[PDB]
Parts: structure tokens; sequence; C-alpha cells
């Protein structure tokens, strides 16, 4: 009810689940392998430097990605427990020096509720304008942040290279925090040209979290990786050292085997399965008169539907009753919620049949 | 440096880390059997609905301990990637409506640097007066919160049951929130009494954060839990609920076998464990001039150490001369931290070997 993860939480324990955006497909074989070796992972991760295994994980993934430029040097990427921690991290260090954060609209709703909840005032950007345009020098010398999601969520926009390189070009002229959430990079590889690259050569201070949790299916083990410019003059160090000591190496171990994996062909597959899973939900919900798909060229991991002469709550609700659980979109939409009125979100990392089921389930709902 | 959190980092990667207060012994075999058959948790974990296994998680570690009062209904109980997480959500969740928290001096130090960050000011009560005495009208109706951390992190002082009752009582009377930290409960019988019972019978506004992961070498693998009195008035879920959407449920399934492990017998293990080990730190100084012990009565699995002619930032710094790395106590005096500079900690959930090593260079160092 309060936000979108309140409605998430209804859909936990059941099998038709197709709300949380979190990976709950089936393991790969190669996966499977990595989890049937976990003891020997347990073993390595109580005997090595955990400085060691994070290192090999970070690179792993980074690497995997095509991040080569992301600094190495111990510790300027900060693991923390997941990606919204080192959202609160980054949160709670804006409001120290900054009143005013430019934040993509829609995008996932706890980063609007961590950056409001820690004081910072938020001023919505509309896709069309951020990816279309120049920011106006008014809205950039009134805000100490310029905050991007991508590939965005709900979306699945992409920044692209040129835009990411003007947009830090001028958060440099300004002297504003650019900061980028990439949770989603690895499911479209328009967002794996090198963005730390881009962002050191522009000289703007700059923070990047990164997370492992959307990709592959590791029951919630991951993640956040909170990283930042030399120059990022917030106290993201001291605040993240009043959080934690560090996270698990087993954990981190499993990152880097994952990522391992991905780089041996896993990702590919990855690609290849979310695409199927997208094809499965567009033709079942083929003619079906009023719908229609908001983000047609999507790679990401969840997928909108709009509907006319229906609400995202309604759809919801008659969901619901067949013991399907997806997501109104309202809350996405963090500065007008009407915005998303007629649409729900539907994760795409299922298995095939569960999520099969949903939509057929939700073709006949969309049938009264 | 900054806080003890940055005094730990320096001895995370070598061999004589006596600094943190994470369990980093050896599993013993009943453990291992448990590590061993990760990968059928990991079945389990994606068979099951997580409600399911959280709950026994939590009925496991709760009953374990005493705690048979707690409240079972789900929700009731929030299960936090680390008792940190707890603490920064019940912190945020507190500065809203209220301005200073009466809390225990000393603790542990990012207690006070999470409240401080988010904005509230701190009255430091000293065990003494905390222990031995009603609390002042004066005091109790300028705080908002009354924050207790039982057993006590560096003490290992823990609040009898006749104080928690009065004290709850006193916090009803006053409209006082009440918040323990109790992580450090399955280390101290005498903290397992049902502190629920009389926190539900004396009928204040309460929190109680607990803490799985000091007990067992898990690699961090742990839960915080957040748990809340119906009438809080406080907004710890919502706040939860934009930080996270849950745990693992191979955590919390590692946490209910782990529970029941303590429960067939490993936890008298485990205080057999730590009494050794606290003996072994015991009798390695028992004759050193000047060496003394505060807490004879602690029960926790860090030991402080006090010594006359030279500083505990002193000492510890002749200790890294020699690799070892514990801690010096001036920061766990949050308010006051010259109360400490004639103390270090030590940390005893280790191999008895490495302990014993680090003990030994300790008499050196303390005898030249
Ligand atoms: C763009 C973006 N950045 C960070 C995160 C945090 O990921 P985390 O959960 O910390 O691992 C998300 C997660 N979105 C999930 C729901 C997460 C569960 N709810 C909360 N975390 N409050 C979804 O879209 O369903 C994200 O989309
Ligand atoms: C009484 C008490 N309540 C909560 C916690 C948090 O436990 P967590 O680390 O979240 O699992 C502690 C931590 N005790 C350890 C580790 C400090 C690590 N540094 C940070 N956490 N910032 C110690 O005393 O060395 C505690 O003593």
């Amino acid at each position: 009810k309060e936000n979108l993860t309140q409605w998430e939480y209804l859909a936990l324990n059941s099998e038709l689940n197709i709300a949380d955006g979190h990976a709950r497909q089936a393991l790969s074989p190669g996966q499977q392998k990595i989890v049937n070796e976990l003891p020997v992972l347990w073993a390595e991760s109580e005997q090595r430097p955990v400085q060691q295994i994070e290192s090999e994980a970070h690179q792993a993934y980074f690497t995997l990605l095509g991040q080569h430029g992301y600094p190495a040097e111990p510790g300027r990427v900060l693991s923390c427990y997941s990606s919204s921690v080192s959202m609160e991290i980054l949160a709670r260090s804006l409001s120290a020096s900054v009143d005013r954060v430019a934040l993509v609209h829609p995008t996932f709703d706890n980063i609007a509720d961590l950056l409001r909840g820690n004081g910072l005032d938020l001023v919505p950007v509309e896709e069309d304008a951020l990816h279309g345009a120049d920011l106006s020098a008014e809205l950039l010398s009134s805000v100490g942040c310029v905050f991007v999601t991508t590939p965005n969520n709900p979306t699945g926009r992409v920044l692209a290279e040129e835009r990411l390189r003007r947009l830090a070009e001028q958060c440099a002229e300004h002297g504003t925090v650019l900061a980028l959430d990439t949770s989603f990079r690895g499911f479209d590889a328009a967002a794996h040209y090198d963005h730390y690259a881009v962002l050191q050569e522009a000289g703007c201070r700059w923070v990047v979290i990164e997370d492992t949790g959307k990709l592959w299916p590791t029951l919630d083990l991951k993640a956040g990786l909170l990283v930042f410019s030399e120059d990022i003059g917030l106290p993201v160090e001291k605040i993240y050292s009043d959080i934690l000591l560090g996270v698990s190496p087993l954990i981190l171990a499993l990152i880097r085997e994952f990522s391992r994996d991905a780089a041996d062909g896993g990702l590919a597959d990855l690609h290849a399965f979310i695409l199927h899973n997208r094809s499965v939900v567009r033709r079942a919900l083929a003619g079906v008169e009023g719908v229609s798909f908001p983000d047609p060229e999507s790679r990401s991991s969840v997928e909108r539907v709009a509907f006319a002469g229906r609400t995202g709550t309604e759809v919801w609700e008659e969901l619901q009753r067949h013991h399907v659980f997806a997501l109104p979109c309202r809350q996405f939409h963090w500065a007008e919620p009407s915005d998303g009125d007629h649409m729900v979100r539907i994760a795409l990392s299922r298995s095939t049949e569960p999520l099969e089921k949903s939509v057929q389930v939700l073709r006949t709902v969309l049938e009264t």
C-alpha cells in the first residue's frame, strides 16, 4: 500500500508471484554447479583474506559488463548488503551538504523515498527531457545532485553514452554530483559501454551504485557496490563504516563465481531467456483491445503493460482473486502517481511456465 | 580513526585479529554438517514460501534464548540484513518525533553514531545509574527514547528483570520509547528471562533489536531482528520497507539450523568455549603489574582489559608493531572518550590458538 515494496510483500509466498523484480527463475546447470560447491566456497572464505575475494568479485563483475575503468584501488568500491543500503548511505551522505536532487521520473520508488526520508527535496526529470536535451542551467544551479537510474526501472530506458557524457560535463560545470543506479546494467548491452571512463574523463563528482541482485537467482544473496569519485566530497565512507564492517566473503565468492559463469555464456543465455519471457507476455496480450506495451524496446527483466478503461489497481485486484500477484505502477511515478494509473508491471525473471499461467490469467481478466 | 569500525578495518585481513566482535572461531562438527548441506538448504529455500522459513527461524532463535513471549504474528519481527541496518531504521524512525535519546554509556559506538547521524541528541546514562536506581523524572521527561544495550558491549553487564520492568514502567508513564539492543543475548543466561513478557506487561512503547551475528561463525551470514510494540507509533515498518523486501531465505534457513544445533547442546558448548577463552586471557595476564579486569562476571564474547600506566591506545600501537590488532576503548565512551583511554577490548570469538598467540604478545608488552 504505502510503496511498491508493500505491494510486493503480498506476492512473496504465492506461486504466481510476478511482482517483485528479483530473479526467481530456475538455476542453469552451470549455476547449480556453483551451488553444489558452496561448502568448498565456505572453506575458501574461511581461509583467504576477504580483500582478495572481494577484489576478485569486483573484477569479475565489472569486467563482465564492460566497466573496465572502474577504480580497483581498495576501497573505492564499497560492498554493501544491498543496493538499497548503498542508496541509504548515499542519501544520508547527500543530506550533509545538498538540499535538492533532480531525479529521473518514473523510477523505482524507494530511490525517491530514501532520498526524501533523509530530508532531500526532489525535482522530477521526465525521461524525454533527460535523454533528449541538456538539462537547464536553472535546474543544475538549484540542485546538488542529478540521479539517474539506467537502465531505468520500470522503463528499461538506457542513458546513451553521448548523453551520459554531456550530463557529466554539465554536472562538472556546476559542481553538482552525478549519481547513477545501474542495478539493471547486466540486462542490456546498450548499458555496457564503459561508464567510468566517461565519468572520469568528464571530471564531475560522481557516485555509481551497482547491484548484483536482479540478475541471477541467488536467493537474494547479493551486494550493492557503491562506487564514488575521489573528489566526491560527501561522507559516504564514514557513513558506510557506521553501518557495516563489510559483507560476507561467501557472498563475494558467489558473486565471483556467478560472474565467471556469466562471462562463459551465462549472460547471453540470460538475455535470450528474458527475451523469450518478454515475447511470452506480449504474445499472450496479443490483440487484446485496449492493451499496449509502453516500452517496446525494453530489455529489462520487468515489463510494463498498459490498458484503457481500467486502473492498474483494479487489474491487480482482479488478478489477485486468481492468486496472481503483479504490481500497480502508480508509485513508480513518485512525483505524479496518476501518471501510472493505467499500468501494471510484470516480473520476467521467472520460470516461463508460472509466468505463462499468470499472463493467461491476465488475458482472461483483460477481457471482462 | 573516525570510529571503532575504522579501527576494525585495519585488522580485517590479519592473522592475529582480536579486534571486531564477530564470530571467527572454527565451526563445530554439528555446524560444519549444516554447512555441508547448504545445497539442500538452497533447494528448500527455492521450494518453500519464505514466510514459513522465517517463522521457523524466528521461533527457533527466540525459544533458544528464553524469549517465548515474542510477537509471532507475521510482520511483527522484521528480518534485516544486520542489526546495524535495524539500528539505522530505528534511528531514522525516531528522528521525526524525538530530539533526544538517553543512551547507556559506554556502549558500542555505531549505536551513538547512527543516532547522531540521524539528527538525534544523546544523553549518556552511566551503567551504575542505569542498573542501580530508577531514572530521574527530569531525565525521562526530557528524552523521547531510552536505549539500553543488554548484555552491554563492551562491559557484558546484563539488565536484570526487575530493573527492566521498572524501566519499562517508567518509560510508559512518561510516554517514552524504550529500545533494547540484545545482540549479545545468546552469551549470557542472565539475559534469557522473557524480555517480551515484561515489556508487554509494562505497556510502554518498545523496540528490541535482536541479532544472530555475534553467536556463530557464519561468515557474517546473519540477520538483525527488529521487533516492535503494536503501539510503537514510529515509522519502523515503512522505513524497513523502503530499505528491503526481506532477507535471503537461505540465511533464514541457516539461522534456523544453527539455532537448532544450539538447542541440541551447541549453546552450552559455546558458553564453555567462550569461558575457556576468557580464562585463557585472564590467566595469561593474572600477574602482570597494573593489569585488572573491570567486568569479572561478564560472559560476553568481548573482554575488557584495564591497565595503569599507559593508554589503551599506546598499548594498541605496541601490539600493532607485533601484528596483533585489538581495539582502544576510548570510543566506547561516546560521551567522554577519556573515560576509556586506560583500557583495550579483546575479541574472544576466536580459535584458541590465535587468541593464545595474541594474548601472549600482550602479556609480553605489558611486562616490558
Ligand atoms: C533500480 C533499482 N535500484 C535499486 C534497487 C534495490 O534493490 P534491493 O531490493 O536493495 O536488492 C532496486 C530494486 N527494485 C525491486 C524491489 C526491491 C525490493 N524493495 C526494496 N528494496 N525497498 C523491484 O523493482 O521489484 C531497483 O529496481
Ligand atoms: C551491541 C551491538 N549491536 C549491534 C552491532 C552491529 O552489528 P553488525 O556489524 O551490524 O553485525 C554491534 C557490533 N559489534 C561488533 C562489530 C562492529 C562492526 N561495525 C559496524 N557494524 N558498523 C563489534 O563490537 O566489534 C554491537 O556490538
